[PDB]
């Protein structure tokens, strides 16, 4: 260690900095418009898809730790990889919250669009709910990051993105829809609302370790891979698709 | 039998639960912000795109039967893989609803999102209608699903799901949009309404036996076939190309 | 003549169909929930990338007149093909109105989702509104369309169904915003509406024989060719992109 | 001097009269049906697809001077083209605009989508805001004019739309969103309304000379180098690539 | 690296989990029949003893972080499986007390089974006692567990049963007995109740601790070791090797 390894945290870094300022105040209870949820999920849903097709190069853009663990669970990224990128995705997105409640005036930061328990619902529910909301995702993003799949290689950006919305839909009443526990994080960072918590721990990291494991295990043959798949991803660009046919050909 | 086709189901399996549990949650008449149309049928349409992104190395994402049936009297599929698919989905709908009766709370879980007819119009409108919705969807799918466009390759999942979306804007004042029962089944399953049920069974089938029979024969092959389009679809990726032979007689 | 010149007909008559039938009843003035206006573009825009994708091969999918004028004014279409174009189009949109009028109840089918002047606009602002609104389709078209762009296939579906959809947000609001006068012409059959009518035949038709001439001899170098141009669009696939390459590298 | 080039002009000459026509209308304060945030937003991003999508053979679309700032920083282009471009935008803006005033009858034509702080926020806010907005396109722009990203081609013309919609639905409470002055300048020029102008000449210089920079240098070269990058835009298409070499030498 | 571990690992989440639930349920103030100590205690003692048995082969089955510590300290285990298992034990702890907080209504989950003071004594006195209760188990499993001693095998799993039974018929009048810090720490988790905390996170770590110095040094002579051991600990049916090799020695 270590070369480029860095740039790439700073690439997630700055993206959630962005997805979170962008997220967050596109998700506050505003009174003279009040976010409609689809807006809200929308939002972030986008931030992502802008992160994921701008700093998607670089990245594979997780952009989502449930979605990291996931890819640790089988094996599509490393231990210590992992805990760098956890940070990133964390003081980034409460980066952007701050400076999102700094540049945020007074009178709508009342919630602060937090993550919570609407309409009595248990956290039993929510957990199992935050679980399939970001299971699909990591999901989604195992279908967009398969190396098996080059020739359609597109849409790792959108695709994930509207993932995302699409926990967002629902978690929004649930739970506000974490998915992404930064999301959830750095709001009640800024403000400070704890109840009910563990829902986000359990339930996403069970749907995105499930997920995985369904995705490299169950639905697992000769494809999702485990060293070469890494090698590949994050080889990156350019990358296979190329390599296989060139020496195929040459070959045979 | 068998191979890694379980994996598939479970995939499937997987599949529908997460549609449903998202779905009709996102679709409730939530007194603080009441969805609309468009929303509701925005957070199927991601659903739709979504899930038909996650599990398609292993499952292929009819997420409907009609196109199935579509697929099927369009000879894109078989006899048995259709029965034993149409129980994984159905037993994924009513897990995800249950989990849902069990999720969701006792005072607000009252119509929970029924299929019915809604703004004074007979059941054979609705079925009529859904007939379209549907068929511009089949259509959509059998174009998506079409090998035989990878000069385009663009846009499987998404248009699927836009089309779902599409058929949604309009078939929700006419149908609510089932365009595929499942959807109108899980939550009538839970709670007991059930006055003109075939309306959603004979539509849907009119307008993908259509679609199917539109786009593989009337519109014949479309360069299709039948079973040479099984065969492409059954190899899944990797196997027999146009510019592969091309490229491999070039240098010899 | 002739052998399959006329599947490709009915494509179109089945796609604009289907188009008019959503797009109308996703345009009504229904009072429960009135379309917003957004809902009416964008059913449009995608019932149109739906016929775009779906039949997106068989036509080249001008679903608009202005769009197969554009196509002549720049010799992208005969001027045969194009009278029986123009025929599929309009008997195929008012099909589709007449199956939406009795499909639809009579109390939301007061206007049936008429091209109007709203709101005190002169036909002269009107028709300078169309004809960019069209244009600006033409050229989406023309962009998407252009041979000389295949390995960047996508998407002539959904580009073009969103130009359609962005010219159809702004003249919502001055015509209804035709850019595609059989969206305009199947209603008003249907119920009768005929004021300050002339506008959506010159504007779009300007803004349409503008946006080709502007494509077809402004932006024309080596490249929007003539014959070869409408050889590889009315070949369709397998198309090229390949044919190019293969004889190019057997030669060098 | 000169050769096709003017075609480009006349292209962009033609391209924003249209976006800033179809625009500024598509965000007015109409009593009926009052623009939702997103709505608007949608409109422009949109707008920013089709013309992005149809006049690239000849122009390119930056479609914000943010942008080519940030491309010029990046040394993704040089010092002329600039200040013709920069012309031609701003007199199609006020040509439509003025075309609009001519267009638009008296009763309703007041304040015109003047961009405006909103919401009780300094200027500071404002400009910050912006900053971001931008950044997240620009890096959506740079990644997806990146030619080095071939292997995932998509999706330039939606992705910056999109990423200028995200910017949107925040950026609409603290700005409006500009992300683009044009926008806010076309109206502006009819009507008379300038306090606190400059706010945003700033922000998007900000964040698009970052975003640029984070792109072209922080996250350097990233493959794109400098120079290079602006011979592989000046190409336009076709011209020299990676697998063509392949393909080439492999036969010999 | 990697090979079994993995599932290793997970299954003492999953054993924790278990142990817990059972060990909590069987151990509350039912108001109707409060649990005589020996129903809990054949109760807690057998359920381990099934754990033990059945979790033997994969993990060794701690089912405390105590024994897992004991297991350390004996340089029984490596370091970083540890961590894991106790991570996994503590997480699985909780996970089960969430699923045991819903399992039951809210009447009678009052005490929980919480290792509580019950009937009057200080907390220095009942960790004295902790200390003692844990260690038996440490040395029963140590003594039932010896690769050197073959002639009376059976019944590890049983004695053990017996064992913990044992321990718990007088763990209960005073606690309900932990024995196993995670144990207590899931329903103080999720009951709230951290009141002398430390007490079941030092007792169980300092108890263990003992034992593992007295069966690994003190009456160390040429048997009980580190080395031989963990090598048939890490081995398992098949991939042992020692036992081969000896016969291949022995018979000539």
């Amino acid at each position: 260690r270590s070369i480029a390894f860095s740039r790439a945290v700073f690439a997630e870094f700055l993206a959630t900095l962005l997805f979170v300022f962008f997220g967050l105040g596109s998700a506050l209870n505003w009174p003279q418009a009040l976010p409609s949820v689809l807006q809200i999920a929308m939002a972030f849903g986008l931030g992502i898809g802008t992160l994921v097709q701008a700093l998607g190069h670089i990245s594979g853009a997780h952009i989502n730790p449930a979605v990291t663990v996931a890819c640790l669970v089988g094996c599509h990224v490393s231990v210590l990889r992992a805990a760098f990128y956890v940070a990133a995705q964390l003081l980034g997105a409460v980066a952007g919250a701050a400076l999102l409640h700094e540049i945020t005036p007074a009178d709508i930061r009342g919630d602060l669009a937090v993550n919570a328990l609407s309409n009595s619902t248990t956290a039993g529910q929510a957990v199992t709910v935050e679980l399939f909301l970001t299971l699909q995702l990591v999901l989604c993003i195992f279908a967009s990051t398969d190396e098996r799949r080059g020739e359609n290689p597109g849409t790792p950006a959108l695709s994930i993105g509207f993932s995302v919305a699409l926990g967002h839909l629902l978690g929004i009443h649930y739970t506000g829809c974490s998915m992404n526990p930064a999301r959830s994080l750095a709001p009640a960072v800024v403000t400070g609302k704890f109840d009910d918590h563990w829902v986000f721990w359990i339930g996403p990291l069970v749907g995105a370790i499930l997920g995985s494991l369904l995705y490299n295990y169950v639905l697992f043959p000769p494809a999702k891979s485990l060293s070469e798949r890494l090698a590949v991803l994050k080889g990156l660009e350019p990358d296979t698709d190329w390599e296989e046919r060139e020496v195929r050909r040459r070959q045979s």
